[PDB]
């Protein structure tokens, strides 16, 4: 215990002979005493005070004991010390670590695991709250409680304060992250259900912005008066990309476009009358503003609303019956192909209906079979040379041949090509089960559909991995050799032949 106390005491001699230090190599050992003292060194450059000094001599030589003596002691520290030169002016975070020894283990345990989670906490130490409880840290919130768990989260917040709501939000989020991150780290979450703990989660984000963006609304302007005979609030919010397809990441980005079927004569009946429409453009805009302004938590999720009508030259907001005409009318089959993705995250039921029936009848379009094999299959060409990592020796897991995009592709182009003929396609949106839907109305066999199923699952649930390293997306060619021959072949079954 003495020795441990002298090696944060010490620290500046970095004395290469402790006792403590000999299971390490030569390298690790004399980039582990660097790193002890750098990190004191700091203290002596941020000044802090005597409060502060008081708790890190205590803490130091408890924390230095359990993270040097693990194998991973260099890796381990490094990330340890840049989380604590983060925090190292806060006092009562520091206390928090002293006074809660199971805290500070799994502060260690989960940092030596996954720099993504060692980064969340360097990053919002507030977090520290959920190190305090192992029962929640490593049991995510039940798929259908998200939305439970952020009221009860919301419970003491201002409701009249907009700026400690958004803040409040962006804290759930980056707890709900490091739950699950945690969970799968600890093979408390099979790896398989990351996606969909990350789908639910947006999803109550989703409602709980348009919620607080609605009060604010209604409170300038007052309701759209067409909102008679009806509960619900004639807007919607249709997820495509990732989000539709239940395949979000922990730092994905939201596809979403704004539908409203607002009447050109409807009016707000606030005092402050504006034009119904515009009411839901400037809904939709607050919306955007919620999600990405940054607050001392940062910012809640980036939003591409680019797959809209027209892109960014397209209103915000687009009526349901002008959805139709384009859907049917101008949009190009890339367009189409992003549509069998696109699904209601947010809408009551009248528009949910509204797009359902879009969507199914731009599905179900009779298409020459050639002419759109041609057309994806140029478009995937015309990706791949602008996407993904470029190098010959790597293999991008999204972007190159045998990889994910190839199979969003197969199967984008199956419910197309199919679905006049079995409408049934058409019923959801995401790969896992289109590739079901394509095996029970016999487009393919289920000896393949379930290949690629697999193929898609493993190199998707290989993402969520390589995100927990802070690794790039992009793997040695050797690996998933099986997988993408497996879709490399599913590709020149379907696509070139």
């Amino acid at each position: 215990s003495e020795q441990w106390r002298e090696l944060w005491q010490d620290a500046l001699q970095e004395d290469d002979t402790t006792p403590v230090l000999a299971h390490l190599s030569e390298d690790d050992r004399k980039q582990v005493l660097t790193l002890i003292a750098d990190f004191r060194k700091e203290l002596d450059k941020r000044t802090i005070g005597p409060r502060g000094r008081q708790v890190l001599d205590h803490l130091m030589p408890h924390l230095l004991s359990d993270v040097c003596a693990r194998e991973d002691a260099a890796v381990t520290l490094s990330r340890i010390t840049a989380l604590l030169v983060g925090i190292v002016t806060r006092t009562t975070y520091l206390e928090l670590l002293s006074e809660f020894p199971a805290a500070l283990k799994h502060l260690i345990s989960l940092c030596a695991a996954s720099p993504m989670i060692a980064s969340q906490l360097a990053r919002y130490p507030l977090l520290l709250d959920e190190l305090l409880d192992p029962n929640t840290l490593y049991q995510p919130t039940a798929t259908d409680a998200y939305r439970d768990e952020l009221r009860q989260y919301l419970l003491r917040v201002p409701e009249d304060d907009e700026e400690q709501q958004l803040e409040a939000l962006r804290q759930f989020k980056q707890a709900q992250l490091l739950r699950i991150a945690a969970a799968d780290i600890a093979g408390t979450l099979p790896v398989m259900k990351v996606s969909d703990h990350l789908t639910w989660l947006a999803e109550a984000m989703i409602d709980a912005v348009v919620q607080q963006a609605w009060v604010q609304m209604v409170a300038r302007y007052g309701k759209p008066n067409h909102l008679n005979e009806r509960e619900g609030r004639g807007f919607a919010v249709v997820g495509y990309g990732k989000l539709g397809g239940w395949e979000l990441g922990y730092s994905s980005d939201l596809d979403l476009i704004f539908l409203h079927d607002c009447p050109m004569d409807a009016m707000t009946d606030g005092e402050r009358e504006i034009d119904g429409r515009q009411f839901y453009l400037r809904l939709a805009q607050r919306i955007m503003h919620l999600f990405s302004t940054r607050t001392s938590s940062g910012i809640l999720y980036e939003v591409d609303a680019r797959l809209r009508p027209s892109g960014a030259a397209g209103m915000l907001v687009t009526s349901a019956e002008a959805f139709a005409d384009y859907q049917k009318n101008e949009a190009w089959t890339w367009e189409h192909q992003a549509l069998v993705r696109a699904r209601v995250v947010y809408g009551d039921p009248q528009l949910t209906a509204h797009f359902d029936a879009v969507r199914r009848e731009i599905m179900t379009l009779p298409r020459e079979g050639k002419t759109l094999q041609t057309e994806v299959r140029e478009m995937r060409e015309k990706m791949r040379a602008h996407l993904g990592n470029k190098h010959r020796d790597r293999f991008d897991i999204k972007a190159d041949e045998g990889g994910i995009t190839d199979i969003e592709f197969i199967t984008q182009y199956l419910v197309l090509r199919y679905a006049h003929e079995k409408p049934k396609l058409t019923r959801w949106s995401d790969n896992v089960r289109i590739l079901e839907l394509l095996a029970q109305n016999d487009i393919m066999e289920e000896q393949e559909a379930m290949a690629l199923t697999r193929a898609y699952t493993t190199l998707r649930d290989e993402l969520h991995h390589l995100a927990l390293q802070e690794l790039p997306g992009h793997v040695s060619e050797d690996c998933f050799t099986a997988e993408r021959e497996l879709v490399r072949a599913s590709w020149q079954k379907w696509l070139v032949e």
